[PDB]
């Protein structure tokens, strides 16, 4: 299970296809398997006082990579359902979370401010076929106040497959941070686009949005593992290319799994990441 050659990548996706997509199923069951013989503990996520931050019961937050909010002068206010995930070469290059509940929008905008986030990576829409996935945490227009955070929304660009949204943060305790945000707007639930070159340009320029030097970028869909972790392993195998011509779905893939649980829900979505760096790879 080594690094595969960048220049032996897409043949190597075609084996994976064939065969009713034999191989790619076998990845994918692998990569399900690889918890099995590891117990991770989340207790945090599993209190009692903590459940109504959690907006999955099922979807928790492993205790050893969980984001930490500092005490307030609760014995749980440390609590948010986050995870810090590595990138290529960089450990807590993320933090993958789920979308913030009205009762943890101020936990969510502390963390952004407490971690000195720059970018958020917003992958689901407020509502999907009638579904709430997330409640709005910003606001639709000027200021908005969550705890001692205020947000302001600076300027917006709506493309056709994504929103760049550029706010000014400031802590009540003043001092002013930029925080932008790109939303993509048409990645179903559970799902993937048809197409991936939307998906590969939307990664391309919210990772070049990251500044040096600032903290993890915050990545989130509704649970905060499927999309979330769709993207982060593209853009992290995006790095990898652009430094070793090399590629390592598979093991970085189990490698961050021990950091959030089910990051990458789907074989679908497996596919689809494979399918992203293919588009690189031939662009
Ligand atoms: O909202 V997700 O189901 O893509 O983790």
């Amino acid at each position: 299970m080594e690094a595969i050659p960048v220049k032996q990548f897409v043949k190597h996706i075609g084996e994976l296809y064939s065969n009713n997509q034999h191989g790619f199923s076998e990845d994918f069951e692998e990569v399900q398997r690889c918890t099995a013989d590891m117990n991770i503990t989340a207790e945090h996520s599993n209190h009692p006082e903590n459940k109504h931050k959690n907006r999955y019961i099922n979807i928790l937050a492993y205790d050893h990579s969980r984001v930490k909010l500092r005490p307030l002068p609760s014995k749980h206010s440390d609590y948010i359902n986050a995870n810090y995930v590595d990138g290529y070469n960089k450990a807590k290059a993320y933090i993958a979370t789920q979308g913030p509940l009205k009762s943890t929008f101020e936990d969510f905008w502390r963390m952004i401010w407490e971690q000195n986030t720059g970018i958020i990576v917003m992958i689901t829409n407020l509502v999907e076929k009638g579904r709430r996935k997330c409640d709005q945490y910003w606001p639709t227009e000027n200021s908005e106040e969550y705890g001692n955070i205020i947000v302001t929304l600076k300027s917006t660009k709506i493309h056709a497959c994504y929103t760049v949204r550029r706010f000014s943060i400031r802590n009540t305790k003043q001092n002013e941070r930029v925080v932008i945000q790109y939303h993509y707007t048409q990645w179903p639930d559970m799902g993937v686009p048809e197409y991936a070159l939307p998906v590969l340009t939307f990664v391309r320029r919210s990772s070049a949005a990251r500044m040096p030097e600032t903290g993890p970028v915050l990545v989130h869909c509704s649970a905060g593992v499927g999309r979330t972790g769709t993207y982060i392993v593209i853009d992290s195998m995006l790095q990898q290319i652009k430094d070793k011509s090399t590629v390592n779905v598979l093991g970085f893939l189990k490698h961050i799994r021990t950091q959030r649980n089910y990051l990458v829900q789907t074989e679908e979505q497996y596919i689809f990441i494979h399918d992203a760096l293919l588009e690189a790879i031939l662009g």
